[PDB]
């Protein structure tokens, strides 16, 4: 197994860089690559602790060598929003990094596994597969929106509201990875006795809008970076797991069936190849029925904005 | 259990709080300050990760209020060594942070365990000791200079240079935290043969100098943050778990019988109440007795330098 982290001298990067250091399977292999030039010291810095993970690092303009190889590529490359920058100031820096790297990524490990982090992942995961298409080596199974921090969150509200253990709240968080298309499945929470549909579209409202508490309180200091490199973290792991050939289950942004729009998070069955199954959304509330169809526009708006950069 | 942590928006103090947040037990809680504003918001990151771990951060000038109930005080406030610094350097930016933050922990938290993370640990260890005897609540038992470093960096090296599984390679490192100080006893390393005398001497010294490999590979960068956030939290985790009453031995830098110097890393038993038992250095080679004695006069002079600096 060797994970490459394209990103990996950022704030997601160095966080996702040292728990895939500590968790990753003894035998593993973790190559690191950032433009920035500190990253050969950044795994220089991780090197020194004592897991059975050979990690090596690089900066430079080619990720070729840190991509040799890979089963997992993680992108974590671009900017973060800071206060007063919109979707749109990212899509411009960040579509351009995305394009680049997943040029590479075709070059040099087309048959691995590709997490984008880097936003607005709606539109970046739409952007990825078409360069892969343009390649001859897109594998839809294969390419994934990390959604995993909308879980994290949606799993850490429930349980500090109900009282329950954070540890084991199951939530699938389907649609997309921004505002209103981030839609979490309450209605299917267990141990929990809602108040009324007051308290369920304040939550819903929470875990849409958790990524402003944080570039709020950091105050300019940047966006979410720890909880981002957890759920990252996680997801990878979950991948890794799967490549072992146990039954994974995980909400991810992937292109599937198509029902609702061409790329759409939902829970998927992880195999050895990447995605086995695309799972059912299960039974939709009437209240998650009409947050679906009023999300949808806007879903299909960031996948079209990818698109159309690398098409026309 | 409740966790502070005294610099907690910097490289090791973000990594630190991230791995605390994730691995501290259920029902824990975990006190985030720091002089930089983005201090609540670095704790914001950190609550919407899914653990049973109450997560608050503070900024301003006044930690009271992050040390409140605290059981274990962290201390990674202060600069590290870029390019061009001297320990000497070190000491004049970080003897008065040291000076500042132990008297607030006198203040609020008398009874807590204290671990000092912030260089030259070897000096601000007597700089904290000082302050505590003046307020009159010196426990010599609760008070460490965290050298975990120097065992996850003899842990790796030894494994990649002998092939074993550097999880289970388990070496005691004594003396201090800096250059000579730092003695690995690899004469009682098992499972390998020593090629010679040689194979020991290198070894024993990339251990000794291993952070200027990190911080010169970033080349201004800054230091080792990810693999000391690692080795702080290995060291807490171990205090929590002496907390619950297991028998826990760790090397740290401790006010022990001072047959050698005042302090000295050497391994303890903690209990419910720091250190429980001053463990045996067991049997060193030649090398290592020699090694002990020709850096004593350094030790002794980093720790004097403390002292003086509260106390002419
Ligand atoms: N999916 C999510 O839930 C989620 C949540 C939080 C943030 N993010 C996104 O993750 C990204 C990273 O955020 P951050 O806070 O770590 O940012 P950061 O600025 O700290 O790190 C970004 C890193 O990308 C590097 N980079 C830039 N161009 C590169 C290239 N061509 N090749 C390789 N590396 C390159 C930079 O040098 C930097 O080290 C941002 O786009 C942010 O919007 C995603
Ligand atoms: N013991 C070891 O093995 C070891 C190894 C590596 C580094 N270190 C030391 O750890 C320290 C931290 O290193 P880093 O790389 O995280 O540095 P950093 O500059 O990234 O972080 C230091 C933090 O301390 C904060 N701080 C400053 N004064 C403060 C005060 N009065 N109260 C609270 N917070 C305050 C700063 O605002 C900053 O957030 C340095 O002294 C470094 O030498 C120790």
């Amino acid at each position: 197994m060797k994970v490459a982290v394209l990103g990996a001298a950022g704030g997601i990067g160095q966080a996702l860089a040292l728990l895939l250091k500590l968790q990753l399977p003894a035998g593993s292999s973790l190559s690191l690559y950032d433009v920035a030039p500190v990253t050969p010291g950044v795994a220089k810095d991780l090197s020194h602790i004592p897991t059975d993970v050979v990690v090596e690092g690089f900066a430079g303009t080619d990720p070729s060598e840190a991509l040799k190889g890979a089963d997992i590529v993680l992108i974590s490359a671009g900017v973060a929003r800071k206060p007063g920058m919109t979707r749109a100031d990212l899509f411009g820096v960040n579509a351009g990094i995305i394009r680049s790297l997943t040029e590479k990524v075709a070059e040099q490990c087309p048959k691995a596994c590709v997490g984008i982090i880097t936003n607005p992942v709606n539109a970046m995961v739409a952007i990825a597969a078409e360069v892969l298409k343009k390649a001859g080596v897109y594998d839809k199974r294969k390419l994934f929106g990390i959604t995993t921090l909308d879980i994290l969150r949606a799993e850490t509200f429930i349980a500090e509201l109900k009282g329950l253990d954070p540890t084991r709240v199951t939530i699938p968080v389907i649609g997309g990875h921004s505002g209103v298309t981030i839609l979490p499945l309450l209605s299917q929470v267990q141990n929990v006795e809602w108040s009324s549909e007051e308290e369920i579209i304040a939550l819903t409202h929470r875990i849409q809008n958790a990524g402003t508490e944080v570039v709020e309180a950091k105050a300019g200091g940047g966006s979410a970076t720890l909880s981002m490199a957890q759920a990252a973290a996680r997801f990878a792991l979950a991948l890794v797991k799967a490549s072992q050939g146990a039954k994974v289950v995980e909400c991810a942004y992937v292109e599937g069936d198509g029902k609702y729009a061409r790329f759409f998070a939902q829970p998927v069955r992880l195999g050895t190849e990447g995605v086995e199954e695309y799972l059912t959304l299960g039974k939709l509330s009437a209240f998650e029925e009409k947050a679906l169809n009023a999300m949808l526009e806007t879903l299909q708006g960031d996948i079209k904005s990818g698109e159309d950069f690398i098409n026309g």
